[PDB]
């Protein structure tokens, strides 16, 4: 209504916007049991270490991964929900060098993004997984635990939880109000940073076509604003570029990424809360690091699933 002038804006250079950050390597993959290559990022050799080259369109991609890798990746290819399986512990052929492996489809196959695992140790990434999980259910119960109508309460518990689960230097609850312009309600900050706390936003800092997006993807990293973005390499019969909108890996569109340079907000981790109107989106989590910053995606997940709980138990509250 307020961005009513602006359309679509940024919604097509968001979707398919050619890119992924460089922290991880992307994939396209067919959909029919060939596992044939229909794109990859450009940087996808250098990361497996494989510089007929492994990493060319057409090959199996099965062959990109060590034998035990490949075995999983055609059981979550076949499984009935792909989802289920995310992610998986994957490695490289020659290197075996271990990935988290998180799929979905698009409309042209498979997307499988890879985020290098910065452990190679099976135990201590089990012990991460599981230590994640299990913040997520105390977060959530503590929220629980919580004396009722009180949303401000459950804004500054939520942003303790969250700092203490991701490890983020600075971590927000923003409230988009009736104008879509935003306000920060909530902070848990390391000290030496200026506060953000009561700070209020245009509405055209976050386009509706992000805020759209948040209702479908609704937990995005970017590790380093300053990266630089890398290119998708695709079979030439696709008459558009790859939707990337889905992919942990895409790249922050440059006025976004100029505007995370511009606040000194290195890496961010930013969250849907979701409530119902049949879902509206009522506001962001957003992480923030001074330095670089990729955590692993279990602890992504289990924010989601803490956001989920958020939104929940807000939703309650707003009705109340
Ligand atoms: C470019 C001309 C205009 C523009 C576009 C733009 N913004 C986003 C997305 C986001 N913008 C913010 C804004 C904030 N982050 C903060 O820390 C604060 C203070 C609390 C604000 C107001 C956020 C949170 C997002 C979401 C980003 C994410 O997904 O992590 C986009 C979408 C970017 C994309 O690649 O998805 C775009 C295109 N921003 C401007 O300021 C210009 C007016």
């Amino acid at each position: 209504e307020n961005l009513y002038f602006q359309g679509a804006a940024y919604l097509s250079r968001i979707q398919r916007g050619g890119h992924i950050q460089p922290f991880g390597c992307t994939l396209a993959v067919a959909d029919d049991s060939s596992f044939r290559l229909l794109a990859f990022s450009e940087n996808a050799a250098d990361l497996l270490d494989l510089s007929p080259p492994p990493v060319s369109l057409g090959a199996d991609a099965r062959l990109l991964f060590s034998p035990s890798s490949a075995v999983l990746l055609e059981r979550a290819f076949a499984a009935r929900e792909i989802s289920l399986l995310n992610p998986l512990w994957i490695h490289s052929r020659v290197s075996s060098k271990p990935f988290y492996a998180i799929l979905h489809r698009i409309d042209v196959g498979v997307v499988i993004d890879l985020e290098p695992a910065r452990t190679e140790d099976p135990a201590l990434s089990i012990a991460g997984a599981v230590q994640s999980q299990k913040l997520a259910v105390r977060a959530i119960s503590r929220l629980q635990a919580l004396p009722g109508g009180d949303i401000k309460l459950l804004c500054d518990t939520v942003v303790e939880h969250v700092r203490e689960l991701t490890g983020y230097d600075r971590v927000m609850v923003y409230r988009f109000h009736e104008d879509e312009h935003g306000e920060v309600v909530a902070e848990s900050r390391r000290d030496n940073l200026e506060p953000y706390l009561g700070l209020h936003y245009p509405a055209t800092d976050i386009p509706q076509a992000s805020r759209f997006l948040f209702r479908q993807n609704r937990v995005r990293m970017i590790a380093d604003c300053h990266a630089t973005p890398v290119r998708v390499i695709q079979d030439p019969g696709m008459s558009q570029p790859l939707c990337l909108v889905g992919s942990t890996l895409r790249a922050p569109h440059g006025c976004h990424a100029q505007y995370m340079a511009n606040m000194g907000s290195i890496a961010s981790l930013v969250m849907a809360v979701i409530i119902s109107s049949a879902m509206k989106l009522w506001g962001l989590v957003v992480c923030h690091h001074t330095s670089p910053r990729c955590i692993p995606f279990p602890l992504r997940y289990a924010c989601e699933f803490l956001m989920q709980a958020f939104g929940l138990q807000l939703n309650m509250e707003l009705q109340l």
